[PDB]
């Protein structure tokens, strides 16, 4: 396919660069470890590689050097619709070019013929007690699909080549990626919607053909062709990519590894954020504000008296990000076209006002502002998904473009199993003096 | 006394500890990072901390300070066994204390209320393909189970409190450690002993009851207990218990942590070396010593030829030891006196005195010594475990004993969610000079 | 002394004969065929050979040169009931020899470790639609089982060789005898015993522990014995034993040969007569007699009215029989001892007093005497197993002992893949002169 | 018009024909037996009659009188296709005559009528283990459906008569035919190609819809209308063919009947020529040949040092074949416009050249020449079925068409159970005179 070849252009030039840096300048420091960020889960250590995405604490993620803002005007649009192929944005992660109109259509019939799934991913989830987390379920069904890995097929067979291995990931990234949406719509209908289902429709893109069989009328297609880019990557450190990458850089195959992801993922550290955000604000338009949108000044308030309390305000701080989040920005932007007088919204935006001049004084976070987990879910519950446990599988459907894109990497530049190194409290009290 | 105010007595104890090096010592410098390291999968970055074990590159694995011998020496023994219960070595490896006889039986008798599968686990493997790999089988069947997570449920309750967080995970902890035996066997049994089953017995101990389940005489019994406890912990660092420790390190409960830890154990560079070394000593038997038991000096060049020609000798080398496995050690010894005759067992011993100084002569191999999985194989195979691809779920049984002990330690501690720092491929150019 | 030791030296002793009979006297002939065999199904033609069982015309079965009689004189009986040790006529079908009740005791032993169902076999019975007629839930049963196929295994892994062949088959032929009763029950119990189960006793013997799943108390634990010593065998050329030898004689192993063999026992001309006849006795009781015992004068009256009104007594005639079976008489000896006073055994005795001198005298049928079939239903109901379909799980189980003793010695004195020529109605009419 | 119609027109004026043979010319002796034959699985002898097909060893096979040239070229062809309905084929079987296009377009209605799988088909096929062999699942699967038996049905109500029999059974013949290659794909989909399905396309001819639900292009669509009618029928001797006639003449259904054959189908013996061929091609090509198409003179040595190793040449002999298979030939001529230049072919095309020759030189084998199975699959290989064991299934899907066009017309005629004779050891050394 022209998508294959572009990107093993792109991993022959890419290599000699990995190469250097190991041949010649493998010994220069690049960061310290102190007994804080041992015991904090190596917080702030510079000590994972990727390029599919960068996550600056001030500008915020780019993706392949991209900002969000050049990602969502340069990438093909839908025929239709107001936003891009998921498809082209899966090349752009991949190769790092931004796709033609025809390349990205390239992809999205590509997408079409690998789109199916398999019966016994269906029986696994029946089988599953129907009153099961829906990320169980999501991790589940990809586990149950290593079955089919060519990866783990090709390693069998005893085919492994350090320069080609990651041809057979590329076809288990494309196999996986065309597949998750339908897998999340599945268990979407299964567990919510009466477990009557929509047959994929095979003239849909990617994100119209999630909205098609989630049973969400237009706009959803573009809400979640939006939700799917913004959420993409976030670099390699956040507990999914990480745990994917280190799962896979022991040659376990992409199921294997994605599984083991969203088993991160369904973390309420990692992928909760979005429907706590979403709940706290509904339970406080409930009790505080009357039932009603309120002014400033009510709110101003609230969120003093919340902070003083010893309360904090959800969807507020980050353990990377400093500045606003610019996938908060673009949520921000859908709204404001589409649902401009969603009450939900109206006390979202204020919170925008109101929050960050509120705690940059009190000083007490390091991120006075607001991460996307902020906005997700009034657009999410204004279309009416309004099953706040699902919303991390939106998460995780997302998040595989730029993950399974990262694992084809890994295995394009051939990177080690990552296998740090242990030391006790003991060893700790000792470099302490103690 | 009681297992779980036990634990409470070292959490209250240990707690102190790690507070004051966060207070009064968090800037002290411990290592440092290069860049073949951040390429090289954060190869000798000490960046974590477990107290559940500790691995020595000269000394190899202690558990809660003892080596194996002293294990295997203090740990109380399985009445009319060779070997300790199992559940003693949990018990220490969640408190740092050798258990007394009373210790050790309350928790096999704890574990005895907490052995059966849900049925919907069985329900589950049995839609699942049965082509399906077994350890794919087996991180599904423990995925399948966080339906039962008491974390899991006191957390979507809204009761979550630092202090306390680690009483549920102990419970699911326990929870899962004592049906991790019947869910391996459950799968052997389906795939490979045409699915007929041998129910639990609950006049046996942990590592009895599977050898039971698993339809194996003794002392396949013995061969259990000694795997499972030599296989129970190799500190946080090595792919499985990484992988446990980052995904619960977002506050994922034991089952998400745990399933997610055989995906990466599951890895032909994490779980497969017992299975190869195994296939390829046969292969060598067979193709290249003419069926038979080689001498010392037809091996010495069988060797040198495998290693000129371009090939590795499997189950020798790794990534931290620098010296002979203990683990590997404590398999010989079992195997010198139970099975001293069997051919492969002797490819084995012959290989452990021919293979170090030819490997340690081409200075190439960092570690010119054996780990575990050059000996695990010849003891399954000699009690008939010939379904190679199990050797991995048998891992995981045992690896369960120290990921899930250091989880419940995670929790007690309140060890942060586990998020290092990205960088670039420009980022590196950039700091190596070449703008 | 152990079994598999003992069928390796007769093994060692027949090969010889069987050489030597083709080296040396190939040729001989042995018999013709007709244009009224070819087209009548081979009837009388002499081109099967087994030793497992010979039928006599005159006298009957015989199985390894015993009749009936001696054959449940001389085979150990199970402490304390009146029947052999099924495990114990298995043992002489494989041997040729009379075991001892030590030797007996060995194969009951091997039989109790043999005995469990796979899981999968009753999952594929549930699936199976519930009113599925109980000899094709037998027949799929055994079926699916050929995945634990050790001959075939043996097979596939290239390890085939004329010599050794025999071996495999014997396990399997082990291990398939071992589960049909427990199969038979489950099939039972599923279909008419409101689907709940009784456990296999693991101190029964065949016979006991069928009774004991089944739910029936003694003694049809004997009745069991009995009916499954004498279905045993009776020779190679019946259709279901035929089938067996056919299939296997491709080198299909013993489960796919003896699914395909229940496939032709569960036809209205071989696996059916049992329960004919007891419906066709009921149906006379009920109609034609008031629901009440006849005088030997007004059956005899009844049975010449059916004659010569176009319709036949069922259970009398054979293919191949011309006198009394010995297998009806041991039946006969059996119903006497334990349910004389059975109306409906009444008129099963009195039809064998005053049928065959009618059936004589006509002149119109071969073989004027009783079979097995005319006998065996009125035990069966007489006990409360009144589902007729089920009666023909019954013949299937029982005969499996001589046909997969049968296979065993197939594979050990190699013979050859079953493949005669076909001709045309053109070719018979020019053979004939048109 | 009316298939049924016109084959009661057949039966008609066939029955007096079969009549008139029984009672005029039943003695007249057609074959004799041998011990030989006897121990040597009915070798030769001529006890079988069927009208469907005969094997004459010098001609190969004619199907009701004709040729394969013949049938290729008479029967009307699937319009925008090069190949012949595999209904029209069908109709000829039935009838002997070569079908209209009304005629055939009638059949191939039928069949679209008939073609749906049941659902606890799947059911069943899914509690199976998913690592049983194919085979086992295609007669499990067969089994399954004699729930729907219209013959059994039929017998069950007390409608049987000898007249009228052939009705339900051709009834349940059309049933079984549609549905066979759904069966077929359904269990190659769920085996081998992630268990992802391609529904039916209602106007799609048998050959056409079969190679749709298999997800393989044009021309495979012809390349199994082919393969089909080649493997129709191979008169009535045959292991699978035999196996089915046998269980039939008990008045066991076809359900019952053919899967018993695909049991013996599913033997080394018979059912796996084409597997094994073609892996001992490519093996050679790899092993023997360093990896290419070698000269004629590199490959007859090859010949000549496997053959006088005491090895044998896979698909060059035959029980009763003594010439070039006129099946193999039209597989050749297929490959010969369709794939010159497949190496797997060129070599195929080779031994065609080499392996005879050599082969009567050392005047061993009694057929020195192809048999279809030295053909099919190169051809099945370079369309990409590369999964061995399926092989046999396809040719379980042909066979269906002879074998139950034959049931019915063994029901038409009435042909009695098949019932040969036994004899012991004992008995052949007595006549042997030892």
């Amino acid at each position: 396919s022209f998508l294959k070849e572009k990107l093993a252009e792109k991993i022959a030039q890419h290599r000699p660069r990995t190469t250097r840096l190991l041949s010649e300048f493998g010994n220069v420091k690049i960061d310290e470890v102190t007994i804080s960020q041992a015991i904090g889960g190596m917080r702030g250590i510079k000590s994972l590689v990727t390029d599919i995405s960068y996550l600056d604490p001030e500008e915020g993620i780019r993706f392949r050097g991209y900002t969000i803002p050049e990602v969502l005007e340069k990438l093909p649009k839908v025929p239709g619709a107001e936003m891009p192929y998921v498809e082209g944005h899966f090349y752009l992660l991949l190769t790092g070019d931004v796709p033609t109109e025809k390349e990205v259509k390239e992809v999205a019939e590509e997408f079409k013929k690998r789109r199916a799934l398999p019966e016994y991913v269906k029986d696994t989830l029946k089988a599953m007690p129907r009153d099961t987390h829906p990320m169980t379920m999501f991790a589940a069904g990809i586990l149950a699909m290593q079955r089919e890995s060519k990866f783990a097929a090709y390693y069998n067979a005893g085919k492994f080549n350090k320069n080609t291995a990651w041809e057979p990931m590329f076809e288990d990234a494309m196999d996986l990626m065309a597949r998750l949406p339908s897998l999340g719509a599945y268990i979407y209908r299964m567990k919510y919607k009466s477990d009557t289902h929509i047959p994929s429709n095979p003239d849909l893109d990617l994100g119209g053909d999630f909205a098609n069989m989630m049973g969400i009328d237009k706009p959803y297609d573009d809400v979640a062709r939006l939700y799917f880019i913004l959420h993409s990557d976030h670099e390699s450190g956040n507990v999914s990519a990480h745990t994917a990458h280190l799962v896979a850089s022991a040659l376990s195959d992409a199921y294997y590894a994605y599984s083991a992801a969203m088993c991160g993922l369904a973390g309420p550290l990692h992928g909760l954020a979005n429907q706590e955000v979403l709940k706290w604000i509904q339970e406080t338009i409930d009790k505080k504000l009357g039932g009603k949108v309120p002014t400033k000044e009510e709110l101003k308030k609230f969120v003093e008296e919340t902070l003083s309390s010893g309360q904090v305000i959800p969807g507020y701080g980050h353990a990377v990000l400093r500045k606003t989040d610019p996938r908060y920005v673009a949520q921000r932007e859908f709204a404001l076209k589409h649902m401009p007088d969603d009450p939900i919204f109206q006390v979202v935006s204020m919170l925008y006002e109101v929050v960050p001049p509120i705690l940059s004084s009190l000083g007490k976070v390091k991120d006075p502002w607001p991460n996307v987990d902020a906005h997700s879910g009034c657009i999410q519950w204004h279309y009416g998904v309004v099953e706040y446990d699902f919303y991390t599988v939106l998460f995780g459907i997302g998040r595989a473009l730029g993950v399974l894109a990262n694992l084809v990497w890994d295995r394009a530049l051939g990177y080690a199993i990552e296998r740090p190194k242990s030391v006790t409290t003991d060893m700790l009290e000792k470099w302490a003096g103690i």
